[PDB]
């Protein structure tokens, strides 16, 4: 029942996430010379360096929201990619299913600890 414990937690998970290979292209913003094009596709960029900055200010209140923006992340490339087999994609998905196997314990002890605080 330990409502702050979320936040190593995800600085922990963000560890993990940067020393996968398949992070590489997530790991800062795309790079706007290398995809002109970007912005007519994409209205709100981001990236795992911006997770890992907004939750070091502390600038999260919860896991839920660091987890919006994770997801953000994903759908962007979703939205970008010309297809479906591509390999930065193809890299996203597997990065994907790796990020929630490991953040659903974080959302279900956050969520069960503040329940507690508000019996
Ligand atoms: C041929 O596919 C691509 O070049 C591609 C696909 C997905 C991307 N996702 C984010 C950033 C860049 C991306 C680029």
């Amino acid at each position: 029942y330990d409502i702050q414990a979320w936040k190593k937690q995800c600085e922990e998970l963000l560890n993990l996430i940067f020393q996968c290979e398949d992070s590489e292209p997530f790991r800062q913003p795309v790079d706007l010379l290398e995809y002109p094009d970007y912005r007519d596709i994409i209205d709100t960029p981001m990236d795992f360096a911006t997770v890992r900055e907004t939750l070091e200010a502390g600038n999260y209140e919860s896991p839920m929201e660091l987890c919006k923006d994770v997801r953000l992340i994903f759908s962007n490339s979703k939205a970008y990619t010309p297809s479906k087999r591509s390999r930065i994609y193809s890299m996203s998905l597997r990065l994907s299913a790796f990020f929630e196997e490991h953040i659903s314990s974080v959302l279900s002890d956050y969520k069960s600890a503040l329940r507690f605080h508000k019996r």
